[PDB]
């Protein structure tokens, strides 16, 4: 798949770090030959990370023509550092957007949900889990397209697991079911459907439920037996279809939670008037008011 064995600095000038750490090491960069902007994500590579495995995963990323996946433009591999070259989004994430525009309309939220569900459907059909659906991780490109980033690669998933090791502590005395559970980390493909439901509330209310309470307390609230799925705050403002989308996306039991494909036949994401003009409107509002 032609992973270049060259310093990406050869071809690109780094301009600005993106995300303030939440995106790891991602940069807005300018191609030197053309004038074009890109996103360069830098995944640190361990010696253990096999370069052939990588090549398998990258080819998948390269051949993707899905409309709801951030586009792959290439990748470099220089001095134990992999770089992924993607499209750059002036408008950034839906979080960057609503922090200027304010809450999205129901129709805007409905569109974002349809497009993400399409992205999720694609990921899940490749036995991939996003694991981090949220406003911050949904990019709106210059054409008003809604896209998820696909980082289904071993070295990336590897770095997340490095964090989780510091979390779960030393493993040598751990039982195999404790090791298995800790690796998985409870993440299953339907976790993305729950995360989208929270996202829709985030898009509607400018923050996820319980965001005014400390993470530690919330972790305890969440894992109480009686914990209830959150709902939208202001009843009057939203249609029954939105409330329902939320009800069904935010099902507690994963055995009873609907998949991306089933959710694409929900009232909310099937309704007329869902077009990218909704997003273009949002973009004009961001950049003007
Ligand atoms: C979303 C993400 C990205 C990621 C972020 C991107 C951001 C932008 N654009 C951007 O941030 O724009 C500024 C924000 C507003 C002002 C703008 C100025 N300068 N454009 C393209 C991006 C892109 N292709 C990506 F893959 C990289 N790694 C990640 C995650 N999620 C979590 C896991 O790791
Ligand atoms: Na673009």
């Amino acid at each position: 798949p032609d992973i270049f064995n060259r310093d990406p600095r050869d071809h690109y000038d780094l301009l600005q770090r993106l995300g303030g750490g939440t995106y790891g090491e991602v940069f807005k960069a300018r191609d030197k030959v053309s004038g074009d902007l890109v996103a360069l994500k830098m995944v640190k590579m361990e010696p253990d990370d096999d370069v052939s495995t990588l090549q398998k995963e990258i080819l998948i990323l390269k051949t993707c023509r899905h409309a709801n996946i951030v586009a792959y433009h290439g990748s470099y591999l220089w001095l134990q550092k992999l770089w992924i070259c993607m499209e750059f989004c002036g408008a950034g994430s839906l979080q960057d957007i609503y922090q200027v525009t304010g809450s999205l309309s129901e129709l805007q939220i409905s569109y974002v949900c349809r497009e993400v569900l399409q992205g999720l459907a694609y990921l899940h059909s490749q036995k991939k889990i996003h694991r981090d659906i949220k406003g911050a991780n949904i990019l709106i490109n210059d054409a008003g397209e809604v896209r998820l980033a696909d980082f289904g690669i071993s070295a990336q998933i590897g770095a997340e697991l490095a964090r989780r090791l510091e979390f779960i502590g030393t493993p040598y005395w751990m039982a195999p079911e404790v090791a298995a559970v800790a690796l998985k980390g409870g993440y299953n493909e339907l976790c993305d459907i729950w995360s989208l439901g929270i996202t829709a509330i985030e898009l509607a209310e400018l923050q996820p439920p319980l965001f005014d309470v400390h993470p530690l307390r919330v972790l305890f609230l969440m894992t109480k037996s009686g914990y209830q799925p959150p709902r939208l705050k202001e009843k009057g403002k939203w249609s029954a279809a939105f409330h329902n989308f939320i009800k069904v996306t935010l099902t507690k039991s994963p055995k009873k939670r609907p998949s991306a494909t089933k959710m694409l036949s929900h009232q909310l994401v099937s309704q007329p008037g869902l077009n990218r003009g909704l997003i273009l409107d949002l973009l004009d509002k961001l950049k003007n008011g």
